[PDB]
């Protein structure tokens, strides 16, 4: 009776009727009471993530106890809690004396007992206090997993997060508490919008609490825009607005200007990547079948690998892909699989486990994808890595998460995966087909999307490349204001001279440099071509004079 | 008695009987009390898997003590337990000093007991131990003990191992039927020997993660608690436990019954639910697998060594994928190893990997390292005709004695696997020259040890509708995220046949050919509009191609 | 009060008589004394493989000091048993172990030079750092403390010789293991302690037999304790047999009982029943091999000699190579032998020499040198033989491996020696090597005894024992062969309750078809299968046959039928 202050009550609140809204999970409450009425491995704990409603689980348990659906050994059982805000070791003895001397009738519920585990171990060894708790999977696995002394008295009970149809009524039961501060109307449309939008896209928090914070920030945004400079009720708009401002991944109804660009991706990308019709069709069909919600929910929103002959665009295409989605090139995650020539370099992209020298440094991939999980990762020269990182990527595909040294889990269900190589480089189709089937096991290539092949450059395809390179050189030497004047004969001359179909486009850059920049840099330092000038070029018998 | 707050007693509470009697395992107690009665290398250590009865044996010895039956040397000597999860950076050695000093000044032979001491061992107990005043009785698991007590120990010269592997079905049944009344008063429902034996056998067979003496008690107590809660049937029975096992694993209560008759009679269209046509082949293979597990064939032979060849794209692999699915409860079990690279004399060592210290050693062989683990697979062999006439010697050794040797030195076992040697021979002959070519190309005596050599019959120009129909029934699940139903029309569905067969690789493309077309041709409607989740999406056969 | 809670008094312990009476080893005690009595750098360190008594010498020195048998400047020195496990243990702060170590050193150097110190297993002296076990190094090289130590060879080399400037202040006393006679002396000295502990008696013949067996069968540990452990084990077993059970002393065969109760070796003095089985061997082995009377006698005589006590203790128990026509029963004779003296057909180590046609494939039964891929795994054969040191090695058809693998057996034989990757050695001294072949193939004994000579070498044929030649299958005895096969089949038909009623003409046609002169009885098991097992399988799953029916067979004009 001397515990009423250091610990609150759930028997008085039961009768006095005030209780947070509880719905569903009745099978879970039945499981809880069934495992409580056992002889061994009784008094379970709750496993999950922030935003399940496990306090709500035990609250519904208490409400059903006070209503009465219990077995014979549960005469209301007066379940209680032990306040962690009750924080020396002398008081705890008398605090636990009431629980011990009880008949197991004032059993307690230690909310978040993860870190409490000296004192309560022998006090539990006799089987007198239930010590029911509520923790998460990471804390179970790092705290109470290896100790065989306590895993004989704890039978975990897993819980299911997404419950959209009941989150509707949950919002119904909590909508009132937010219509008082925010003088706003969150319509049923807003309820079922918060319920059915942020689940697949904002998978960084969890539905029952991310949906509460979504409507909270939406009501705050509405009460904000109410003033002089920004609607009178939350609808299907401010919800999507808050969806956009979280973790960077855009997800709404439609931005009313993005539907056009997406229809025009193939054409828009053809001005930076040239040729590869099959490749552009396949890489375009891959993102449109995702932005619309057609793609599968447990998979990276894009994952394939291509290869072929050199100098064709295997990197330029991925770089243009990073360009057209983030508007800048630096927003791509790029790690080159060339340096991974030994086995033990797995911890370079994973981070060393607790207890070694480089411990707080974190990985190079998982740390860059944990925060801002929408960028595109480029695995340049995947063929070079030790055939053990391929086993990590095996887990990555078709599962969508990986663990690093510290024991946390990050998600990969909204990113794009690009891998490249040049296997064979001389086989037309069957040699390279058998080679890619033989170098990576058929159980890893099974999961992938289409493995693409680039075809190579041709004469008609090189004049446009020359035009692109010349426009680029203009952009470069525009800051000394020496805009170019080049003739179509010289254009075709370059496009013809640099053509050899074994190296691709790199000889064209080499020829452009050695042919123009040579003479241009020779003149620009001897004077007479000073700033604000336009130089012409003309095909000389062998060279091209200026 | 000064710091007895991290220590529990075993004889005091034995003077009350709050322990469980441990009938059975009376050899181990005699072995332990014999070891503990020596002069050097005393204080044994119990080595065995988890939840095997390690704590049960020491408690049984404690109870035999409190009764009094051992030699009077060990008589009148108590035991004290310890919990290490209460001690644990630092001050663990300080409390270790406290407890060791307590034991030391106790000035007697008060035996200790330290569970899973592989976390304790270090150099702080050996000067205490090589003097003869304390007696510690520890316990751990086999591989763990091999880790912490062999490399950094140098102490193994003063520890004696004791082995407790696992009880058997008949023994855990006696254990259960001994430990029944306690629960018949805890809950109190009723108990049946049928339920006990069913729990024992079903746990042993299907709960392949935990072990017997605690695994059985767990299931029994769970079923009893569920049937006490159900009163929200005053007995537990075999079904009353099979339901729990089904809820646990996922496999329903039906298949969790007799596994010979009701299984070998399911060799029916349950295969034909995944394969289409080829009922003759399915019947032949079913008879071969039925008669093979009868119990009269030699105990050293693959469970089947048949092969099937002919036209591709007819579902040659699909038969095997469905076969492994039905038998081993998984279709991700077959392992395909192409006989293409094996066209060179030297490369036959690729599927084994001969020497330790050469290029391919750690990777093992392609065949063995994928068989010694998961010895339930269904190995496939593409284009068996192109493999050099030296791997056939390996195959002979396989299907003449159910074992093989890798390079590491291990022995892989083949007495419960299934071989399947696909091919592509027989391009011109119907049934007359295909067998002659198979006889002439391969060694005509190697084929003798094989089973039926059936050839897959071609697909009826009508019987492509069934395969494409299973395909459509499948792809109907694809757009279940927006509940957009699909249309069917015999002109459209049969339009897939004559334009997707391409009779050099059967229906290889018949998945992509239709999926890309329909999916990516409707994928723009799925963003613009024109459909909602009740629309048949009527697709028609336009004058030339398949528009909507 | 400094070295009062971090140390005991070994001298006072010996004064209280609670130590064991060291016997012998006066050379090493004299060396330790004439080192400990030096002027500067007086610190001996007892070095030697583990188990040979590296501490016993220190207890001996303590006893000698207590008794007063030491030179003038060594009386009343009270050697101290220092320890560091209880100094570095409780300390979680900056500079706290240093205050304790300095207090101990100060308490030593305040008193006169009469606190001779003793740290056991001093390979635990280089740690404690984080400048520890290193401040203690000026005092060492000045003769302030004496610091008698004791460390194993391996730990010494691994932990100290990496710290050369510290190893200089030490002196090594190589404590080699004793021989059998000294071991008998020590055992006879210690007999009374165990005779008092266990209320039994121990015979001198038992002590001698222990000291002799513990040297010939347990070749992984060392003598002065490897022997004592057996005496203790047998005393304890006899005690347990006396108690708890409603001619009370250990004997010289209980020790053999122990040393056979582990390691599997049947070493003993032919207890009863065993002799009956050995005398009844040629016939008992005949029930599984019919014919070859010449060979069974040889192997039987080998086993008889080896277990009767007349055989060279350092050479294998036999190295037979028998060869002959195809399908005569060579591998089957070997398997029947292994089944005889083990009753476990899968407890022998057969290796198929048909695989080693390549040169480099020998590495599987040796290992790999240090610095290569598979090194810590070992060798297959060596690993299989290091445990179970009683198997029956076999070499299936050793004619394929090209003549280089013949240069490992060349010294496996005649010594029972083999050295794997790690540099270890294993003993084949109590195995039966057996290697078949197929030279000849029809030729007479003087046309195959030329094949052996022209294939192998003199250095090889000289190693192995008699080269048994196998006769051809007598056309008569195949009836008994078919009898054996039908018995094995009936044994396979035991989960059900079926029997057979095999008729004499059926058995005759069976022995008549499937014994072609070039391949012997090999095409008989497959014929039995395809003519009985499959016929019954088609006849059991489809009714018309049920368990219990004494199924008869017939001799129908066509292939055999029911
Ligand atoms: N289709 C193309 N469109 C635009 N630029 C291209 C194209 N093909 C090649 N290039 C240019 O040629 C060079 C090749 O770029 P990359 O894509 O990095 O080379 P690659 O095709 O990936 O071959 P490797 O294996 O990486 S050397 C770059 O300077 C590109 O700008
Ligand atoms: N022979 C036996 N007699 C009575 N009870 C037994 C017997 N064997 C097992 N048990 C019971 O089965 C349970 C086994 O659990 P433990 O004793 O913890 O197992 P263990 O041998 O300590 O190995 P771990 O640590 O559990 S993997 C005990 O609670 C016993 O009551
Ligand atoms: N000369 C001896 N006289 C009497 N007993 C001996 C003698 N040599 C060895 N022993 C006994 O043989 C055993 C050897 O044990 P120890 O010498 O203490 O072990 P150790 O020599 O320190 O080897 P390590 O490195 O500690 S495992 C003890 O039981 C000794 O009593
Ligand atoms: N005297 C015999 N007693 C029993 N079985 C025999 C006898 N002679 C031959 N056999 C049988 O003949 C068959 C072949 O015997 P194996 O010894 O295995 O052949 P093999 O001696 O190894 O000949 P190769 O050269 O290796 S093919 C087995 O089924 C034996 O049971
Ligand atoms: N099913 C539900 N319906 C309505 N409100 C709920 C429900 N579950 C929880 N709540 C309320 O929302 C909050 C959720 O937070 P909390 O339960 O602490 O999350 P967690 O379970 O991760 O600890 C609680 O304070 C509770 O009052
Ligand atoms: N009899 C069949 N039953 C079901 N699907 C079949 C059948 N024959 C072919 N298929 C289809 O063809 C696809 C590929 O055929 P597959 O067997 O992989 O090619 P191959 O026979 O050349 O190895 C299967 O995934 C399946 O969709």
């Amino acid at each position: 009776q001397a515990l009423q202050k250091y610990s609150t009550d759930l028997t008085a609140r039961a009768r006095e009727g005030k209780l947070d809204p509880v719905i569903g999970r009745d099978n879970e409450i039945r499981r809880v009471v069934q495992v409580l009425s056992r002889r061994t491995k009784n008094n379970p704990v709750l496993i999950g993530e922030p935003g399940v409603g496990k306090t709500a689980i035990v609250e519904g348990l208490a409400q059903r106890i006070v209503a009465g659906d219990v077995p014979e050994s549960l005469r209301d059982k007066t379940i209680v809690a032990l306040d962690l805000g009750s924080m020396f070791e002398e008081r705890l003895k008398a605090v636990l004396d009431d629980i011990k001397n009880s008949a197991g009738q004032i059993i307690t519920f230690i909310d978040e007992l993860h870190t409490i585990v000296n004192m309560i171990k022998p006090m539990l060894a006799r089987g007198e206090l239930r010590l029911v708790g509520a923790t998460t999977l990471d804390e179970y696995r790092k705290h109470i997993e290896k100790d065989a002394a306590l895993e004989r008295r704890f039978q975990q009970v897993y819980v299911g997060e997404p419950s959209v149809e009941d989150t509707i009524g949950i919002l119904r039961g909590l909508k009132d508490r937010y219509e008082v501060h925010h003088g706003v109307r969150i319509t049923d449309s807003a309820l079922v919008a918060a319920a059915t939008l942020s689940d697949r896209y904002i998978t960084a928090r969890f539905l029952p609490d991310k949906a509460i914070d979504l409507v909270d920030e939406a009501a705050s945004r509405l009460r904000m825009e109410i003033d002089s400079r920004p609607k009178e009720e939350v609808g299907p708009d401010d919800i999507a607005d808050v969806v956009s401002a979280w973790t960077g991944i855009p997800a709404g109804r439609l931005l009313e200007g993005e539907t056009a660009k997406l229809l025009r991706m193939e054409d828009e990308l053809g001005k930076r990547v040239i040729g590869q019709k099959a490749a552009v069709t396949a890489v375009s069909d891959a993102v449109r079948r995702s932005r619309a919600g057609v793609s599968d929910p447990n998979r990276p929103t894009g994952a394939f690998m291509f290869l072929g002959p050199t100098g064709v665009g295997k990197t330029e295409l991925a770089k243009a892909l990073a360009d057209f989605l983030f508007d800048d090139e630096r927003a791509m995650v790029r790690i080159d699989m060339s340096e991974y020539g030994e086995k033990h370099t797995v911890a370079r992209l994973i981070g060393a486990p607790p207890g070694y020298v480089g411990y707080e440094a974190g990985g190079q991939l998982t740390e860059a994808v944990r925060r801002r999980p929408y960028t595109v990762v480029l695995f340049d020269e995947i063929e070079k890595a030790h055939p053990d990182v391929f086993d990590v990527l095996l887990q990555v595909l078709d599962e969508g998460r990986l663990t690093d040294g510290h024991g946390r889990t990050v998600d990969f269900r909204n990113t794009i995966l690009i891998l490249t190589s040049n296997l064979g480089s001389g086989g037309s189709a069957e040699q390279v087909l058998a080679a890619v089937r033989a170098t990576f096991k058929p159980e890893f290539i099974n999961r992938l999307d289409d493995v693409l092949i680039f075809e190579g450059l041709n004469p008609e395809e090189l004049v446009r490349i020359v035009d692109i390179q010349l426009a680029q050189l203009g952009k470069r030497l525009a800051q000394r204001r020496l805009q170019l004047q080049v003739s179509l004969p010289a254009k075709r001359w370059l496009a013809q001279r640099g053509f050899d179909p074994v190296y691709g486009a790199r000889p064209l850059r080499r020829l452009v440099q050695q042919a123009i920049g040579d003479q241009l840099a020779k003149m620009l330092l001897a004077g007479q071509v000073h700033d604000g000038d336009t130089v012409p070029v003309n095909v000389s018998p062998d060279a091209d004079s200026l």
